[PDB]
């Protein structure tokens, strides 16, 4: 029906098949598609989630148009996304003045001002996580990272953002730990969003969310007990209570939509990362041991990191960034063209979802040498400079960029330090080398990362 | 010529002699000419400062529609002034989307984050006012306040701004203190601006600036200096550097200029402040002693004060409070129409100067009782709900109020806090009582303040 618009147009892609579009395609996982796609049709193609056409551009100059210039004007929104309910309010769904609202409301939580205040917290959990780390590691048994280091990441949520102290790895069952931990895409079900996306309305009417409806219940109201305990008697929710004391305050459901997504990001971008990096530090031994000395030249008698001295590791900085070149956990950028619009001497006419292809960017040799080594010496500040920021785009880029990026830079960190200061990381027999990405529709491994730990 | 306007709209004013307009009637300086005129006439009036309409309004919805509504669509700059020069960037000269960059550039100079970080600096500076006070109350001399409150504020800002420490009021006449204390409206200047305004595109052309073109030259330099003296080896400059590290950052002869009138504004209204406060304290004996109670019940045994606890101070709040209703340094706020538009049922066409007469509004007895009388009562946490803020306007509103109003107060409390932890202020006889507020054009008392201390 709609699948002759990139024939018009000229713009290349692969045929779509009828209702369906491209998505057969995906059962090599959008990265591998993306990918492939780069390299048979170039800098633009198109193709058809359902009848939804999406153009993917690799010109760095008009990308910095879609996610910087023309961000207010055009591409302000990303792709409609459903059911959703009460979290239509969530800022990374919301769009255009109700989403400009939120992002000024809560944009001075992540301040260098606020992330600084925020570090002697994210401390005392670093320090939980040795413990818990050292009973595995004078016990032999190999480590499941994500495990491990998802407790580490849930324990900094509920601290940076409501107080909360929980040994979650211990506490495994606490009311507030189970609902927190609680499927996306290329699944049962986001597919037969993508072709039945005119069903979507029909479940909003049915008060069925994604977001399970039970979830939500519980911090919906775990909240305004703590709205009312705190309310009289330094975290994200206090914060935003803070804040609705221009635009128009923050109303009472509003804060809880934007908790959850605090929480989610917090827990599973943090965890998901550090496995990558700890992963990446196992099967590159040299630089495991290059980090554990720049760590321990920093902070001697392995002294307790803090925020200065963290902007002050440069190898960390180095690693992380080159982990996330090869695990962008995004792996796409996405905006709703919303005009009849030219950027860069192309018609993209209104309705295209604009599509940047991160993943298959961070690994373009047309831009990278060796793209898929690790190699972190590419981040250097002899070769930092060499790199085109609409290319290596981890957190996007422009007003609509990941907002928790310094807070999400220095967890990690501060995490790496405590933990590189005391353990060391070899691989195992069952550690999957070379690691496989999910076929699924989310940058995770196929199996767990699992590593042998060793006491210093 | 333009003379017909307000006699058309059927707006009512005092009629205007041709060239001058309504400007002879400023020899009673605006204050009494806004209260006058807003007495015979009542809520809307008309006058001309030479062939320029302005139109007062006195009803706080509409002030509201003026002031923060519709800021950015029509009522976004004030009168235009010159001769500026380089001063054209200056925040609170720049127009449209110039201040709006800059005022986003330098808004996050004043957070509570970074407000905070400067308390401790603004307290050794009201110690060397004690010890400077206590040489002038060992030795029974009447006190000038405006030249002690002065230095202590110059100390002020040459610490919050660039480092500069000096005992200014010991060394009057270090080059960074001659300079920065240097006629302004009613003046022989500023009333042939108003009858010759096509003359100051004369003198913009001659390098002739307001701001002598001397006194610039000097802290132009200073801080290329300064910024080529940290960098490399927490105060406004700081703050104004790490910032042009969206919109276009910040370029180097704009830091120069917001420079000057945080400079100016730091010294002259927090010293002009002070000396109507300790004025007001001396003829009112009773406040004063409430005062030194509440600020002992705080900080027992002449206890240095801190951030939380000079917000904890609600007396002392009032009191500042009420000074400055009597004493609203501003006078009057001030929007130029951008467009012919329609507020709250009124006419307002193109380039009508929209003035607020903040000074009557403040003495207006249809919304204070006994406006006159010196009564810090009204802001009690019983009765500071019943007042219109858009009546009570001493920092503005809405998104061009004073971006400094946070850092005022808490300058200015940090020095009340010390000097009446030490001492008392009693009136001698040269002591002007009543106070007389000068004739011309700013809001200074006629005679300096001169008081009778005795050290506790
Ligand atoms: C390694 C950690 C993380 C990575 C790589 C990451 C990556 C991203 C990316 C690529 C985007 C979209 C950028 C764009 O559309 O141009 C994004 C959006 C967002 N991120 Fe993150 N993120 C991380 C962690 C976090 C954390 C800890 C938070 C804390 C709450 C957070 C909050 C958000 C929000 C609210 C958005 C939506 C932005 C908006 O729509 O206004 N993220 N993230
Ligand atoms: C008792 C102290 C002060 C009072 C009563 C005061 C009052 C005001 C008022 C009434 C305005 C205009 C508001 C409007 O147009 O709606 C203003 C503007 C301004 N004030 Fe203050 N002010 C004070 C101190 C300061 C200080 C210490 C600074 C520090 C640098 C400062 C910086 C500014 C600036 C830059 C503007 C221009 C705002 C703009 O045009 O964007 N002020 N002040
Ligand atoms: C942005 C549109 C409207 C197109 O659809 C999405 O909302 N997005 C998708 C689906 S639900 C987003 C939500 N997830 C979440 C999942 C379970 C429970 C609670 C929340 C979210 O905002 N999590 C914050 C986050 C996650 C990762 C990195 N940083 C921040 C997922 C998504 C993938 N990458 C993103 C980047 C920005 C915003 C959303 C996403
Ligand atoms: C705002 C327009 C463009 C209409 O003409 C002015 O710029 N304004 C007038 C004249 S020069 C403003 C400048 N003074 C200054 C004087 C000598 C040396 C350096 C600077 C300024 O910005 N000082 C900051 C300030 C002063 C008082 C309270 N807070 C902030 C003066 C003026 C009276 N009340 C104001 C309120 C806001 C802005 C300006 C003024």
């Amino acid at each position: 029906h709609s699948h002759g618009l990139f024939k018009k147009l000229g713009i290349p892609g692969p045929t779509p098949l009828p209702f369906l579009g491209n998505i057969l395609s995906y059962h090599k996982g959008f990265c591998m598609f993306d990918m492939e796609c780069h390299k048979k049709y170039g800098k633009v193609w198109g193709f058809y989630d359902g009848q939804q056409p999406v153009l993917a551009i690799t010109d760095p100059d008009m990308i910095k148009t879609v996610l910087v210039k023309e961000c207010y004007s055009v591409f302000t929104n990303r792709r409609p996304f459903g059911p959703v309910g009460f979290m239509k309010s969530a800022i990374s769904i919301a769009e255009d003045e109700e989403w400009k609202r939120l992002r000024s409301l809560l944009s001075p939580t992540f301040t260098s001002g606020k992330l600084k205040e925020m570090v002697p917290i994210i401390a005392q959990y670093g320090d939980v996580l040795v413990r818990n780390l050292r009973r595995e590691a004078e016990t032999g048994k190999p480590v499941t990272l994500k495990d491990v280091f998802g407790a580490y990441s849930m324990d900094v949520i509920t601290s940076t953002s409501f107080g909360v102290n929980i040994d979650s790895l211990n506490n495994p069952q606490d009311p507030f730990v189970e609902n927190t931990k609680k499927f996306d895409f290329l699944d049962p079900f986001f597919l037969s969003i993508t072709v039945f996306p005119f069903l979507i309305p029909i479940l909003e009417v049915l008060n069925i969310c994604v977001f399970p409806r039970e979830v939500t219940n519980f911090l919906r109201k775990s909240v305004k007990r703590m709205k009312e305990s705190r309310l009289e008697d330094v975290d994200f929710l206090q914060l935003m209570i803070d804040s609705q004391n221009s635009h128009k305050a923050l109303s009472d459901l509003e804060l809880v939509a934007q908790s959850i997504i605090f929480i989610f990001a917090g827990y599973e971008t943090t965890s998901s990362v550090l496995s990558f990096i700890m992963y990446e530090l196992a099967t590159h031994p040299d630089v495991q041991q290059k980090l554990q000395e720049e760590i321990d030249a920093v902070l001697p008698n392995k002294a307790p990191p803090t925020y200065d001295t963290v902007l002050q590791m440069e190898y960390l900085d180095m690693v992380v960034n080159e982990t996330l070149r090869l695990f962008p956990i995004a792996m796409r950028l996405e905006r709703v063209c919303k005009k009849d619009v030219e950027i860069n001497g192309m018609f993209i006419p209104k309705g295209v979802v604009v599509m940047i292809p991160s993943y298959a960017l961070h690994r373009d040799p047309k831009y990278w040498t060796e793209p898929e080594k690790f190699l972190p010496e590419r981040f250097s500040k002899k070769n930092k400079d060499n790199i085109d920021p609409y290319i290596y785009t981890p957190f996007g880029s422009g007003p609509r960029n990941c907002i928790g990026m310094r807070f999400a830079l220095m967890n990690m960190k501060l995490a790496l330090i405590r933990v590189l200061q005391n353990f060391s990381f070899k691989p195992c027999k069952e550690t999957q080398i070379p690691l496989k990405l999910s076929l699924g529709g989310l940058l995770q491994p196929e199996k767990p990362v699992v590593l042998k730990v060793e006491s210093r």
